[PDB]
């Protein structure tokens, strides 16, 4: 409302870690950045084991 959050989001397809920063992502899965990083991507949380990990957000699109 007025403080107002981050936003979450839902994943076009499955990401698989390149580098022990990321998030293995699943398709469908939703995330929420934990931080932003001002080059384009954002830290986010796996809705599957609860697990943290980074990654473009632009690679990603608003909630179905």
């Amino acid at each position: 409302q007025t403080s107002q959050d981050l936003f979450s989001y839902q994943a076009l397809y499955s990401y698989i870690p390149q580098n022990d920063d990321e998030l293995e992502l699943r398709d469908g899965d939703i995330v929420d950045v934990m931080e932003k990083c001002d080059d384009g991507w954002f830290v986010g949380t796996s809705r599957r084991t609860k697990q943290f990990g980074t990654f473009p957000g632009n690679y990603v699109k608003p909630l179905y």
